[PDB]
């Protein structure tokens, strides 16, 4: 088979409070295959194109700045429903929403640093991934512990 | 209800995944004391026993030849809604609908591969007890922190 | 706001049972700054002061010598919403009634030995704070992940 | 390969002080596979045998009344070097000259109260596996990641 | 028949990294009772006073100012053992010296941030406890585990 | 010496067995910066160039081979001394003999399965650094605690 896919990315305050070891953590504890991962400061207009649905927001301008302030943790991570499942794992977009044992619930107060992204769509996570990965950069192996996580 | 018991099997995946330790942990950390406690290749004759309930699903044969695939961890868990509670920490049948924080919401992702049972009902409860053990290898002592985790 | 403040105490059970760095971490790694702290052993009368609202609950006899009964970890948190979020952390008073990932859905059984209280509002929060601390003893800092926690 | 074994037992502190999950994980994450398990008081005669290279030794009435004050853990390990790589995870046998990062290192102080037992020798371990499990209790089963574990 | 004791503080960088709960959990998981407790700036002249015996060194004007720089968790600690093995749990003064599973191995870089303090002989931590606490800041209790730890 | 770089890579291994963020965790924890990282499968030859000096050694072509035989995560880690500190915190090249808290001390067994590289001098370091990473992937950013531990 071929498995869902969906783009996390930790945030340059994930990356600068040193929570990028437990964060990848979760996911691979999870059951979660890790496709790609690298790691840059991305441009202001690769993030404009991320957050293209989001230009004429007020705190848009702020987000792109914060966003670029530091590097980020790109990464595509597969397996079943890992769209929907990676969300509930991040919490809420509003920290102060998301509940202990998530993410943001875990470890941020604010919505302005929520330290993660995760697709919120298939749609989504495919064109994120186009966006910030060349096509090479995604690593097809199988997990040893498939046949212990998937019927 | 203090003196309440329930059943929790660690299944050949939990096994498998190098979960043990970290079940254990989180009830032990929670207060319940462990009574007892073995680790065995179940038998295809006894796993139908323990699913008695479930014989006439379509996903029966599966999960019984799943169940004798690898050794469990079968234990004893001692504490007042022990029952209850077990499930909650267990997070629901489903790995999709079960929270982070929870045991399944934080290490599976199939139904058919969720690494762990526990008791749904105290009669459930003392049914699989007896099933699972015989009388001498449930043990007698008292909780050193049992006056700290109970009035 | 975001210097909100908010009374914590890690209760007898809670400190004999081993958890005060487990607890301080979690408000540590939310983000929210430590803001005063102290170890004793509360008297009979600064505990009747601290539940007063209770002094005629049947319980209230068993709380305020379970209360004297050990020491105790007093301390001040600040941080936006942090009485509100504090309280989440908490879980509910009940550990029944608490989810796994908060304080006492992880640590505790039993109401009577709930291990850890939090302001429940902010007039509550600056009453206690008066009631444990001199004012010297709050500590005014800036925390190093600040501009990394809030925008 | 027919691979080494080391009896392991977790001795009634261990048991008492809730650090049976800890102590598995440590193991578990090593890369050992988990052979056998159970969880009973240890009668005074079986504790005797155990050790009875001690028993003329001044502490050996103590050791025995001690080991037998509670349940323990048994355990069988399985994996290349695991007696001696086992003996180096538990520390020494006094708590005071065990390292930061082992098992004693971290969590005792008394060599009364040392919390673990490790076979010394690959004659000890199978000598005290024969002695604390029947045959049958001895799990044949192969770790998922065995190939990457071992070349 | 008092048990021997050390003075322990988590110095400015220890707090400012958010480290205090991680630290304390370590001296609460080996064992050891807290006696004393509290979170203070330090004033110049209290360091200088605590750091007497370094007054000549060429680092010692610098030692003082990081110390200040910040406040400081200061703690008393009991157990057999305490000093040395406290010692032993810090790590060596420098951190490139300090081993993998240590505070300041794990922790820290470099020497004049090395997170924390413990005392370095019984004659120390005796003047040390003196300086930092008034007698009646010292709680006297027993633990919970006393009787699973020591003999 | 404070902008001393060293190359770690993740081995296949490491990968398989989920210990990429508890890896990443201990350099970060540690006070080292992340300067560059991705995820790949490296080419034979790419591998055969890093084990250049290994070329006549016996198990030379199963290494490159193991190598190759999965994804690993290479990396870039920066901070005074990080060469030969990284070495101490992976352990020694043989399991067998790497204490406990160290990476291999605490999670594999066998030479030829050890789960890390990390770059054994300066030299070599700046040799695989360049092997492995275009010099736009070395990305430019201060770490927030830089002056928290560093003086
Ligand atoms: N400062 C600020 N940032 C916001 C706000 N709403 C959303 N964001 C940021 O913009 C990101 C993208 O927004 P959105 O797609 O709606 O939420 P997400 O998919 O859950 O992350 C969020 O994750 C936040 O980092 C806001 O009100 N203020
Ligand atoms: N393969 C498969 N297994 C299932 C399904 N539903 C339940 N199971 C398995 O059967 C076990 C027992 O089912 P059930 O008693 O309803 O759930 P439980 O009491 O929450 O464990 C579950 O824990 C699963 O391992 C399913 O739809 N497919
Ligand atoms: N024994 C006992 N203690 C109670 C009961 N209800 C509340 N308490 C205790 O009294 C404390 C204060 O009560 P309350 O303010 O209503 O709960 P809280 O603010 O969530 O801590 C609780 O945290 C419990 O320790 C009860 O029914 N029985
Ligand atoms: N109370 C007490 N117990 C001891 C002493 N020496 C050893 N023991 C206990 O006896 C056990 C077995 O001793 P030994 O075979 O020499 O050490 P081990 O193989 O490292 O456990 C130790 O693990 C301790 O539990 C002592 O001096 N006093
Ligand atoms: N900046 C700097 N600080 C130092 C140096 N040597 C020691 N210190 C600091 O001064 C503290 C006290 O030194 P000392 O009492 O000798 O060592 P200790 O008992 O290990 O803490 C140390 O823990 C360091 O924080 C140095 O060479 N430079
Ligand atoms: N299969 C196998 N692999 C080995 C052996 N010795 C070394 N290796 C592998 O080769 C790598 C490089 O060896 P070396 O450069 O000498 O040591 P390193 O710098 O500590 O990794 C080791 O890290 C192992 O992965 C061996 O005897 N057998
Ligand atoms: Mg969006
Ligand atoms: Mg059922
Ligand atoms: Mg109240
Ligand atoms: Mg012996
Ligand atoms: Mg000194
Ligand atoms: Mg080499």
């Amino acid at each position: 088979a071929n498995l869902e896919r969906t783009f996390i990315a930790i945030k340059p305050d994930g990356v600068q409070r040193g929570l990028v070891g437990e964060i990848i953590k979760r996911f691979e504890q999870k059951g979660f295959r890790l496709v790609a991962m690298k790691f840059l400061r991305a441009s202001e207009e690769h993030l404009k194109q991320h957050y293209i649905d989001l230009k004429d927001r007020p705190f848009f301008p702020g987000l792109v700045k914060y966003m670029n302030s530091g590097p980020v943790v790109a990464m595509v991570w597969e397996g079943l429903n890992v769209v929907k499942t990676g969300r509930v794992m991040l919490g809420e977009t509003n920290p102060a929403d998301s509940k202990p044992g998530t993410i943001r619930g875990d470890f941020c107060i604010q919505v302005g640093r929520n330290i993660i992204h995760g697709s919120d769509s298939v749609k989504s996570a495919e064109k994120e991934i186009s966006l910030w990965f060349k096509p090479e950069e995604l690593v097809d192996y199988k997990s040893c512990a498939h046949d212990w996580v998937y019927e």
